[PDB]
Order: C-alpha cells, then sequence, then structure tokens
C-alpha cells in the first residue's frame, strides 16, 4: 500500500540529512573503561528497556515479527496508526500474543483527537494493551497526501485531555519537531517527545510516491528539521522530557551520535521494515546488530551508558 | 534569437546559485493550522492577486498563452519589453494580450536605459498602447555589455527619478544578475511601487546573450557575475524595509518561493521555466503556475505561515 | 591475515581523513636558506636519527626488510607486537646492530604482564624502548579482551621503567583527554596515531567479514592533524610522534608543523616490505627527501623549526 | 625544453587553487556608469600600459609573438630569464625582442639566485643588452629544490638589499608558488618598484620541474605547496600598502583579473595560458590578450569600478 513505497521507492530524503555526519564522536582510547561495563539499560514510559531503542511505528504480519523481536531484545515498539480500531474494534484481530512483557506504544496522531475522545483513547490503548500512546503530528505528509489537513487547535485538545491514565508522547514522522513545536508542547505533561527528524524516510516524498510513483516536488519533500538539529532544538526547550531520536538514525554509531546530542532513546523505522518481512529472528538480528554497534560506539566515546554520551561529540 | 536560446541553450547559471539552497525552511509540525486557511491572496501594484506571483518578461503566441493563464489564475504578468512597440507603433498588435486578459495584472516593460531616448510621454503612450497597470524599468549592464549592446547607464536613476511619480505605478527590476544592497540604496527615494531583485541563480542573461553571439558561452565566469537571489532579497530588504519586493531568478519552485518570501520577498516571479510551457499553450502554463502555486501553499503551511506576509522570518541558514 | 587484510582489503579510512589536507604549508619563498642546510637529524628516546621518522609496528621476513632499511637510512623502527614473544618465548637486531628498535606491547597486556616480562621482552628482542599501544575500538571490533579498566594507573606504577616507554594508539588516534590521562606519567613520548590512514577497526571487520559491515563505527577516531594539536596542547614538551596516514613528506611536514617532533608510517611501508629492504629504503629515503624539500620550502632549518609553519587551509 | 611540460604536462595545480573562486564580485546594476568610461590605463614601472596586464615571464620565437602582441595591445611583458645571456654573452639580437616591439614596457628577468654570481654591473649590462625597462628577480626555492637545480637562497635579499636603487626599476616576483606575508616582510625595506606575488593555483613550477625529471608528478602534494594567489595578494598587500602588486599565477581570465584587482592588486599577469597562442603566434596571442582585457573591462563595468584601482574591495567572500 504505502508499504510498496517504503519497500520499493526512493522515499529516503535526497538532500536533507539527519545532520549527524556533521558531528564527530569524541573517541577515547584512554577512557579505561571496559566494553563489558557500557550498560544499554534504559527505563522508558515506565517499563525498563534493555537498550535505548524503539522499533519505530510502521503500517499486521510485519508487526508480529517486530513484536517478537522487541520481546527477544528488550526494546520497545510503536504500533502503526490505530486509526482503523477507533471505529473497527475487531480489526484488533494486536501483538501482545507474541510480546507479553515488551514496551508497546500505541500510536494515533494528534489529528484523530478531533473525531475521538478521552474514552476512545483509554479504550484504544487497552484494546492494544499498550503501555503508552504516541500522538503523531504530521502536517506536511498530510498536506502532501491530500489528506485531513486541519491541525488547527490540536494542541489545546491534547492539552486538555491531558494527564491521561497511561503515558503520552507527541512525535513527528520524519519531517521533525522544531524549537517552536517544542515550545508548544511545553507543559503539556507529556512523558516523551519523539523528534522524528529529517534525514531518513521523508513522509512527503512517500506520500508523493503513492500519488505519482515518482516525486514531482523533490524539494517540498525535503522540508523538515534534520534529526540532529531537532534533538538539539527540542532539548534546549524540554531539558527533562525523554527525547527519542528517530529520522534516519539507522546505524548504532549514528545512534550514539544522536545520544550524544542529548537524546535518550533511538528509534528506527524504515530500515527495520524489510527484515520485518522475513520475520523476527531476522529483525532481531538487525536490531541486536545496531545495539552491538551502539555499545561499541558508546565504549569508543567513554560513555559507560547511553545518558553518559551527552557532550561526547564535536562539530566535524 | 534569445527565444531559440532560452529553449536550446544551457543558459542557466552553471556555477552561481540563487543560494536559496543555503536556507532551511523552518518547518512547524505543531504550527497548529488548517491548510484550508492558508491564503495566497496578495494586493500588488494597486490591483489584487490570487497568488503572490507574476509570470515574468518574455519576447507573442507565448505572450497569449501567458496572459490567459494570468487571467485564469489571479496572478500577474510582466509583459516583455515594448521597446519594439515604442519603435514601431503599428506593430502594437501583440500586447492585444489585454484581450485575452481583461482584469489581469499587466506590467509594462522597458529598461531603465531606454530612458536615454524616451520621455514621460513616450512612457504613458507605452502604458496605454498596452493597457496595463504599471511600468517596470529593467536595469541590466552586464547583460548589455555582453550583448555588445549599448551600454551607457549614466544618470539613469536620476533621469528616472526626475520623471517620477507617473500616472501608473512603477517598479525597478534586473534581468537576474540581480540587485545588490547598493542598487537598493540608489533606489531609496524613487517613489517606486515595487523592485524586483531578479538575482542570479536562474537564467544568466549574460550567458544567454553570448549563446546568441557565439552559440557557446565563451566567458563562463563573466557570465556568473551576479547577486544571487537569496542574497539579493536579503540585501535589498535591509535598505528597503517596506516597499514591495519581487523575488525572481530561478525561484523555480513553490518551496523556494517560500524560502524567498521567508527571506523577505512579497511576491515571486518565474520566467524562463514558463517559456517551454507557453509553447504547448495557456492551459499548460497554468498547470505549471497552478502547481507551483499549490507547492507554495503547502510549504507556507508546513512553515506555519497563514498567508505570504507571514513567512518573513521562517527560514534559516543551512 | 591481519596481514593480507592490510594488503588485499580497503582498510584505509573511507570517510574520516587525517585533516592534514586542511592545512597549508605556510610556504616561504624568501625564507632565504640553503636546501643543503636543512638538517633532518633528531635525537629520539636516548638514540639519534638521521630523520624524524619511524617505521611502524607491523604483523620476521618483513621485519627484516624493514629493520634493514632502518639501519641503512638511520631512522627509528617500531617492532610489531611481541605478544607472541612473551607467550612462546622460543621464537632480528642482527640485521640492524645500532638502529633504534622500539619494542611493542599493548597497554592491555599489563593485564597479564608485569615489569619482569616487560624487561625480558625488551631484552630478548634487543631494544632501546617499549611503546605500549592502546586501542579499545580496534579491540572491541575484533571481539576480544576488551577490559581496558585501570590500564593507565597500572602503567603509572609499573612505570618509571629501566628504558624509555612510549604510549601509542593504532590509528584511531589519541584525544586531548587521552593525553590528559597520560599527563602525569613519566613517558618518553606519545605517538598519537590518528585517524585518516589505516583504520584498525576496518582491518578487524575485513577479517571477520571480508567486508566492513559497520563503516561508520570504523571511521570513529581522532584525525591525525587534530590529535597532534590536542595531544600537544596538553603535553607541551614531550616528544610526539605523528602517525596515522602521514603518508607523504609534505604531510610529514604539516604534521611536524602542527606539533609533531617526529613521524611514523606503516601500512604504506608494507607492500615495499614484501619486495624487500632495498625498496623499503627506496620508499623512505624518498619520503625523507620529500620532507627535506618541504621542510625547506617553509623555511624550517630542521624539524624543530616547523612548529609554527602551517595554517588552516 | 621545459616547453612541453607547459605544453603537454598536467603541470597546472591539481588541488590548490588561486583562491579567487572564494571571492564574489559585487555586481552593480545601478552603478550608473558606462562601459565606455571604464578605463584600463595603468602606468607601471615608469612607462604607461594601455591595460594593467603583463604577459608573463616565459621560456625565442614564442618571445617575438608576445613581444609584438605586447606592442599592439599596450600591455607589459617580462622577457624570460636573461639566464644564458649574461654569461653566454650572446644576443640583442636573441631572444630580442625590441625590434618587433619598440615602445612596449619590457621587464627583464633573472632570479635572485644569480645575485650570488652577478655584479651590480652585470645587471645594467643585462638590462641594456636586452634594452629592457626594469628587472624582475624571480625567487623560486621550491621550484629550485624540485628541479635538483641550485638550491642555495642563503642571503640573497641583502645581496639585493645592498646593491639596490639600480638605475632601472626592479621588482621581486615569485613563479607560481607565491609570496607570503613573511616573504613580503623581507622585501619591506628594499626600495623595490613592484612585487609580483605570483601565487599558487595556476601553473605549478614544482609539478613542471617534476614532469621533466619524471614525465609525471611523483609528489603531487609537494608540488602543491604554495601560497594561493588571492591569499598572496591579500597578504603581500597587507605589508607593502604602496608597492604596485602584480597578481599573477592562475589569473587566467579577466573576471578573475578583476577579482584579483579588487583583492588589492594593480597589475595582472598571465603566462602558461599565453604560451600556446604564443606558438600560433603574435596575432592570436593578441586575440587572447585583447579578449581577456575586453572581459576585464566588462567585469570592471559590472562591479561599478571606473578603472582597475577602483576595483579594491568590490568583492565579498562567497
Ligand atoms: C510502512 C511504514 C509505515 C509507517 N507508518 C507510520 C505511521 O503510521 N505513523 C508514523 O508516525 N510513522 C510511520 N512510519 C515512519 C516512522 O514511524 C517514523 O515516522 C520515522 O521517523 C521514519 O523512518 P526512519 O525514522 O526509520 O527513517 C512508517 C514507516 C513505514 C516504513
Ligand atoms: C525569452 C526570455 C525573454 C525575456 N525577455 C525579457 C525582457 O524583455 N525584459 C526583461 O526585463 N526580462 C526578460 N527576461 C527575463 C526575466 O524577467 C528575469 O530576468 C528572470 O529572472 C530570468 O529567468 P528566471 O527568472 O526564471 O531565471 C526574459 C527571459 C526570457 C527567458
Ligand atoms: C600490517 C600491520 C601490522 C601492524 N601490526 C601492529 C602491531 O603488531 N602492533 C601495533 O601497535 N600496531 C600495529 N600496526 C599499527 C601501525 O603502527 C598503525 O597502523 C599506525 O600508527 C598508523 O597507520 P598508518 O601506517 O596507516 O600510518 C600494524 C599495522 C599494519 C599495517
Ligand atoms: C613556458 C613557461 C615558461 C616560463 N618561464 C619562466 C622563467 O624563465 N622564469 C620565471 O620566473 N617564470 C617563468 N614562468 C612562470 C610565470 O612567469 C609566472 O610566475 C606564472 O605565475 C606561472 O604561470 P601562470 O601564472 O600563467 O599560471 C614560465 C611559465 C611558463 C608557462
Amino acid at each position: 500500500k504505502h508499504l510498496e513505497a517504503c519497500l520499493e521507492g526512493e522515499v529516503a530524503y535526497q538532500k536533507t540529512t539527519t545532520g549527524l555526519e556533521g558531528f564527530r564522536l569524541r573517541y577515547q582510547a584512554l577512557a579505561g573503561l571496559a566494553l563489558s561495563e557500557v550498560d544499554l539499560t534504559t527505563p522508558f514510559l515506565g517499563k525498563t528497556l534493555k537498550a535505548p531503542f524503539l522499533i519505530g511505528a510502521m503500517t499486521e504480519r510485519i508487526n508480529l515479527a517486530l513484536a517478537e523481536a522487541a520481546e527477544a531484545l528488550g526494546v520497545g515498539m510503536m504500533l502503526g496508526s490505530g486509526r482503523i480500531l477507533l471505529e473497527r474494534p475487531e480489526a484488533l484481530r494486536r501483538v501482545r500474543k507474541v510480546a507479553p512483557k515488551a514496551l508497546l506504544i500505541a500510536n494515533l496522531g494528534l489529528a484523530q483527537l478531533r473525531r475521538y475522545g478521552r474514552d476512545d483513547l483509554l479504550r484504544l490503548v487497552e484494546m492494544l494493551e499498550a503501555d503508552a500512546l504516541a500522538f503523531h503530528v504530521n502536517p506536511l505528509q498530510e498536506a502532501v497526501q491530500r489528506g485531513d489537513t486541519d491541525f488547527r487547535g490540536l494542541v489545546e485538545r491534547l492539552a486538555e485531555l491531558l494527564p491521561l491514565p497511561f503515558p503520552v508522547m507527541v512525535k513527528e514522522v520524519g519531517h521533525g519537531l522544531s524549537r517552536e513545536a517544542a515550545l508548544a508542547l511545553r507543559d503539556l505533561p507529556l512523558a516523551a517527545v519523539d523528534v522524528a527528524g529529517a534525514g531518513g524516510t521523508s513522509w512527503a516524498r512517500v506520500e508523493e510516491w503513492v500519488r505519482f510513483g515518482e516525486v514531482r516536488h523533490p524539494e517540498l519533500c525535503e522540508i523538515g528539521i534534520p534529526t540532529a538539529r531537532a534533538i538539539l532544538e527540542v532539548r534546549e526547550v524540554l531539558p527533562h522530557l525523554p527525547l527519542v531520536a528517530s529520522g534516519g538514525v539507522y546505524t548504532g554509531t549514528d545512534g550514539a551520535k544522536a545520544l550524544a546530542l542529548g537524546a535518550d532513546l533511538l528509534a528506527v523505522a524504515r530500515p527495520l521494515l524489510r527484515p520485518a518481512l522475513e520475520g523476527a529472528e531476522r529483525v532481531a538480528a538487525w536490531i541486536g546488530d545496531y545495539l552491538e554497534e551502539l555499545r561499541t560506539a558508546l565504549f569508543a566515546i567513554g560513555a559507560r551508558n547511553p545518558k553518559e554520551a551527552r557532550g561526547r561529540v564535536e562539530r566535524v
């Protein structure tokens, strides 16, 4: 569906980048620490993850694979647009069968707050038996896919539905959250921001690859906040909220770089998707590769753990 | 034979860019607005437009194609130069245009330098001949000198200044070698309605010119001389904090539109890219303008700007 | 192996670069001096060389060729790791009587080694100094012993030794903070061995996979030019070797220009080592005359005199 | 000779550049001046050139081409190294060049190294043997090294220092690896008439030297040591505010000519590229040259400058 674009099309950004190639890892030959004691263990949205990683949201055989990998690996998982479920409740025909203990994030999209209402959300979130809810905010994509294009007053509605019984994050989808995105999110009691930055998959470009099987407006589709900038920007404003770096953060090294710009967890999506198509055990491989690298990067930089990486980079 | 060249010759600047690509549109995911409510409507030169846009000067089936789209669309049109017009008034049967474009925005074209030859009266005769809403003198030394033109530009600002405020409103433009902060300085009193900065990055009139005079570009470098558009807008805006600014010079996509507006332009203007379109005629033109205009709207919306004045500021250095 | 990785595989850094190419030999046309008068002679680690230069650690037909060239041209040599030698004690100073042989251990071996073995290693081999190489990133990638806990402090006590000792990376470079860690220790030198040349992490991947599976990880490093710079703000006077793809004399000279007392090349010295001793010197002598000329062209009478003579391109 | 190195080698810098691509000409649409009044006339080393050009020092039938072109065109010219002449007593006669070029400004050159073995009195001799107008000593350590030629620049500048104010004017020039700021400081006291900063970015004498020895460049990187031209003009100017500077070395196009001019040069010089016209001879060298000046003029006209000196500062860092 979109599935065909992510899999088949040149949907990756063609000119913007995460910006992380702009930073270089401060390498610490004499840090006198031991691979050994670089500890990926990171708590998130109230479950203790085994490394600071979320399989990032994608859109029913695919999820099952990720879901098992998530379990096997003590990573976390966001869970496509539950958009359908909010008036098709037995399209829950759903992932906790293969993933009891894993951290599930249900994900929704701020816009849906305009049809649905608190209950609908408590009901979604338990429908999926998730641990938290991601609202995805996504104007460009939406604009581009000639889709529901009204983000007007979304934040107030979020604002007032607030401190919901489960954790809530706002994320973007890869055209990224700005400084001012964040000033808006500023005291909504959210549990997490996913900055979902520019650099990897462009939803814009995706959307158009569906409309025209090619990208008519290469350039619009590059609109966005390159992940590194977004981390930097968002953190500067929310010192305390846990930041998810996602958006073209496709290698664990890049991951560390991300961590070092002050982020907290990493998330991947499009790259995870093909593996997703040959089952967990494979996905599982991909992810644990990323963390094996990550660990190593963190070790190279003298960080004993993902939080200890803030600062450990300089402008290439 | 510039027409044959704009179409056949690689007359776009080869090494200079509008430098619009130095600039990141400051995308706002929680800008909190309805795309539905982003409003391109711009009042320009005493009329009112659907977009902040003008098709820009060319030089006359093409002319008709363009003026159609301009009427169809709620956008503006710089007529190509009526030098010939002034010269051969009978020949006056091209800018019929007004016929395919009754209420549209026609801007009359001339070239600051013709003012060595024409006067208040010749100007109005041009404006009426043409029946069009304003007059834009394009200044262009480097295009000139290359043309092996005439290429005396002394006193032109003041010759113009003194035949100031006319009947119709009046704008100064370049041909996309662009206007520097000092051009703008020179224009600081001249009661102009607009200034279009027409910077480098797009079609290099010098490069054109030579591709005519040789069918190749002999002095490549000479022909990248210019103030790149993003820079010119920037520049011309500090001098002229308010007077409307057109921004043209390979501002060939809606998104660069936005960047350009972001950096301080009030309107944008495409020319050469319209040319080929104005072969397959009027229809195809608007598909091109229309598309741009939509691209601009989304961008503007992605940037979190309700309408075009609202992007002043929404951009930053790559 | 590691060997034919360095030979067959593109193990050179693919993205990170030494940074030397971002520095301009401050040239000086009216420097006013004589090329004959430019003097490569440098005293290093209690001996004296005809050049500020070392052949670098490699991994006993090649060692022979190299060490030969070290005796002919009158330059340093760093022996490949004598880990094995410690291990299987019954297993080359005779090809190079009075040359500067620097013995190579590996900072992490102090995990199982102590002074005596250090001493024994220096002796069996016949050597003026001990250079301990540190390299976690290389290690971690070659899934290894990779406990680097307490290394410096261990060295620091086990130090003030009966010879010159030097610390040394392997091509991922030493940072301002590494130097810091080594600040207090009575070291004779540090060779900063920076990124931009051979990536020891690209080597170990090419060994595990014949490809570099994790490109990015393996570019992690401190580029040579900067390591010189950083190491040097910290260690204002200690001798410094600048190695890590300082593969031409002109770079030699910038390296020396940024803060280096001397230079050291390796991977590119290895193909010449295959064919043998002659060629090794044909290559170094050549480098050495490139360096003298450049040293000359920036108006530096001798290598001490190039500190200064460079700028951000 | 060396000849088809400069004819057939890749002897052009491969990586360092002139620097002039760093600079952007601040194009002035409304400078309001007239091609017409941009005047190349620039006096130099005593005689008045018709433009700020010197045909660069090169190396005997080639010399007659340039020399003539020189006259026709009003430009200066370095004769190549009086080398042989002053101790292979030889010719008036040969290379020449004054029979085919009477009025033209002829700079004769020599190379600070011969000061080692030529006496003040050998120099006056050379100069009139040649019937030249001034003397340029080229200083050229790096070339010299690469070439395994005479390598001893020890105390050449006091040698120049003591035998100074000579009857003809006298410039120090390098050859394309450029003079530094500190080069300049050494020249600061000598009563020179000019410097030719001769910078990196055009023809690399090391790569030349090397292409002789080896038919290829064995040490690319050496051969690139050098002060790029633009940096040399900035740097040398900063220290001899008053001396006429020749920007040469890579300044292969009037546009870059202007760029140099505006980085604070006064004169401009070309060699390597002049060399092959020098082979099809004097009339199409003229072509070359006059074209470069026809471009100089245009860019100067773009820039708002009425003459070469007025270009100073009329550039910005792109
Ligand atoms: C098939 C597929 C489906 C996706 N569906 C969603 C979605 O429903 N909501 C969302 O926010 N992001 C979706 N994404 C993208 C990621 O969640 C995320 O926005 C990311 O930042 C883009 O990919 P990358 O970060 O791994 O480069 C999808 C991606 C793919 C490949
Ligand atoms: C065929 C053609 C004819 C043109 N004629 C004129 C003209 O008569 N007067 C003028 O001021 N500009 C003329 N222009 C150029 C535009 O107004 C403007 O300089 C522009 O920035 C060049 O193309 P761009 O805007 O898409 O790069 C012409 C352009 C073309 C392509
Ligand atoms: C074949 C080979 C073998 C090596 N063996 C060792 C070794 O045993 N111990 C060590 O510390 N370094 C060893 N090195 C590291 C070099 O000293 C190192 O690559 C240098 O500081 C920078 O690399 P460059 O030669 O690319 O300048 C070896 C290198 C090569 C190429
Ligand atoms: C064929 C040729 C011969 C040359 N001969 C001399 C020479 O005898 N003496 C000298 O000082 N420079 C000589 N030059 C160099 C130029 O005079 C000058 O310094 C210049 O900067 C190098 O070429 P370019 O500037 O035109 O790139 C020669 C150049 C060429 C191309």
